[PDB]
């Protein structure tokens, strides 16, 4: 959930 959040962003 952590990296798609900064991934996503």
């Amino acid at each position: 959930l952590a990296a798609s959040l900064a991934c996503a962003l």
